[PDB]
């Protein structure tokens, strides 16, 4: 009958009324069980994402990422890849809403921000893998890329590792320089400290960056610990990547969706038939995972709408828990479904 | 540091006050003409068709699919449709079959700058675009439109083909009593006399037929094919699934045949019957150059419309201009665009009561 809307106020309410951490843990805790179910074949990957490539003022894309639970609703992410928007308009590089239809009847009986989401569902995502594939007694982390995504990695990562300290990285100084206030609520202290010094320090590593496509990779192949994994988190367009061939042919890599990754992923890089199993499957049965947190491995992370569709309804539970948000008319649904123009009058 | 962006949501109350303000004739034939000057620089090659809109298929209660639907104008902003085709609606939920909302994005930043229904949208531009085609394809001294299906689109084709044509009556065809029986009193405000008739009536007496029903897939036609007037136009609109058709193959064989969307007609349209090379140019390439429509008004004529994203951004910015001349809508801040664009978390509570 009626659209709920969630907007920015309600989801900074949300956040306030659950805990960052407790909010976070929440995802986390219906990624892992969403993605087992997946893996069980109970639930099915999202379809390939469909995208519009955009040249100015930098090149980027503007994506629409559906997800059909059928017989309830279906989830739709739009979403825009801006790399530009911070630096030029203030703006988050993110910049998406998420959208929730009635499958039977089509109607939208949902909407609100994407931004926050997709953050917390990144970071997320990231922590189901490294819970599975890092060390359980990791401390030092490294983070290539230190805009957006790199706060809630990090935040992700210190709720399920013993993080002591973050050493970072990122091409722009200005970007480097602000990451410890951005950090500092999760009580991991934090170091500038070039791409070398990462790659030999870092226990867990997520790269998240803008990295243009054919400029990779961002961090070098120099020694690793033999334990590291690393969460490749960046990915807009064809021919982007962040880590070196060498690395990814020695690793245990995981994908968060095969057949997206070998397109858009560090997996690109890679054939098919090198890739170890996908990540619902490691979540439905993580003791194939068994040896891989001594060795070198890797979480390529794309991002798909499932995980969008699951952090949606934290949200709206919460919301509902507190009924913020607001419940507009947008749909015109005459009482005369069949005249267009019966516009409604009592 | 830029100025707060938000959502301009246009609503249901909205884009009925826009209806009451402008006028139901002037904003179908602001529509009309905005469509038109807009094919027309598709077919000099001054903008590009929509590209293949995208779509998930839902078997319950019966067949539906639900799409969505870009189009894109580079630098400046992208249109999202995303409608439902739920033919089961209005007798198993009192909804609309069609059921949708238009979105605009910025094309700079990614932003939702706004969104509005996309019932009222659809049925606009959906007879606005039979209009165009039907000036151009139609005996422009037509008097008799015929009717097949008898719904939600029903009302906007009668409506945007009495704008263009000295419609005279509709003669008019339903498979569900009750849809065509409220269809005159639906109609009354054209001002054009409504009589139910048979299909075979229609296809005999009719200047101009549009076709627009929810028949399902593999249960074609619905009209059938039965001697019409020589110079008969029909409109086909109905079009969802691949597998639905309305037209009797022989009759389209017949025809001088227009698509609005060729790539998307040859797969979803009438045109799914036909091979490419039974197509007549497009509508853009009609627009551009109405005297290559020379002769064809005469003979029997087939519009295959099947709805674009572009029809849908041009009967949004009709809709857009008349809600900022009379200061409708309500602002949303929807997305979070946070005080450092680097900082997820850099969230803003509603202000405290003063
Ligand atoms: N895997 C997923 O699910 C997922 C989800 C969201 C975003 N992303 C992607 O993650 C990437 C980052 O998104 P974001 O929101 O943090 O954007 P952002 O602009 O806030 O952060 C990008 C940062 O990378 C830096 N950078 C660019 N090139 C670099 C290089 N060679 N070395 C080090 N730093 C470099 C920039 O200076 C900037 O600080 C994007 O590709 C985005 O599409 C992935
Ligand atoms: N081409 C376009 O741009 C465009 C735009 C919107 C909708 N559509 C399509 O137009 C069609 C109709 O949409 P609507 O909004 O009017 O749906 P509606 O449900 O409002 O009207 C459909 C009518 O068709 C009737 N019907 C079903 N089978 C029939 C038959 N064999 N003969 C006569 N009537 C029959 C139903 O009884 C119903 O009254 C759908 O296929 C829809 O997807 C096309
Ligand atoms: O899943 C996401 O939200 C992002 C959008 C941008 C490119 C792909 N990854
Ligand atoms: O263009 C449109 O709006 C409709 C939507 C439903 C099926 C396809 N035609």
């Amino acid at each position: 009958m009626e659209t709920w809307v969630l907007g920015r106020r309600d989801v900074a309410e949300v956040v306030a009324a659950v805990g960052r951490d407790e909010l976070m843990r929440r995802i986390i805790d219906r990624l892992t069980g969403g993605l087992a179910e997946i893996g069980r074949g109970e639930r099915h990957l999202s379809p390939l994402r469909g995208g519009l490539e955009r040249s100015e003022p930098v090149p980027g894309i503007w994506e629409w990422m559906p997800h059909r639970e059928p017989g309830d609703h279906i989830t739709l992410k739009t979403v825009g890849y801006s790399p530009a928007n911070p630096a030029r308009f203030g703006l988050p590089t993110i910049l998406g809403t998420v959208a929730r239809y009635d499958d039977t009847t089509g109607a939208l009986t949902a909407l609100m921000d994407g931004v926050l989401l997709t953050a917390l569902r990144t970071g997320a995502a990231s922590a189901v893998a490294s819970r599975l594939l890092a060390r359980p007694d990791s401390h030092t982390l490294g983070l290539i890329g230190t805009g957006a995504q790199a706060v809630t990695q990090l935040h992700a990562l210190s709720l399920v590792l013993p993080l002591q300290r973050a050493l970072v990285w990122d091409t722009d100084p200005a970007h480097r320089e602000s990451f410890a206030r951005r950090a500092a609520f999760t009580g991991v202290s934090v170091e500038i400290a070039e791409p070398a010094r990462i790659a030999a320090e870092a226990d867990v590593i997520s790269t998240a960056t803008s990295v243009a496509v054919g400029q990779g990779p961002v961090l070098p192949d120099t020694g690793v610990r033999e334990h590291l994994h690393i969460n490749a988190v960046g990915a807009d367009l064809v021919g982007k990547t962040e880590l070196p061939l060498g690395l990814l042919e020695r690793a245990f890599v995981t994908a968060d969706h095969p057949e997206q990754a070998l397109r858009e992923g560090e997996c690109q890089q890679l054939s098919a038939d090198r890739l170890g199993p996908q990540l619902a499957h490691l979540c439905a049965d993580p003791a194939a995972a068994a040896g891989r947190q001594d060795t070198l491995s890797v979480f390529d992370s794309t991002g798909f709408a499932f995980e969008d569709a699951l952090a949606m309804e934290v949200f709206l539970e919460a919301a509902a828990e507190r009924d913020l948000g607001i419940r507009v008319g947008i749909e015109h649904h005459p009482g005369d479904a069949l005249d267009p123009y019966a516009l409604q009058p009592l």
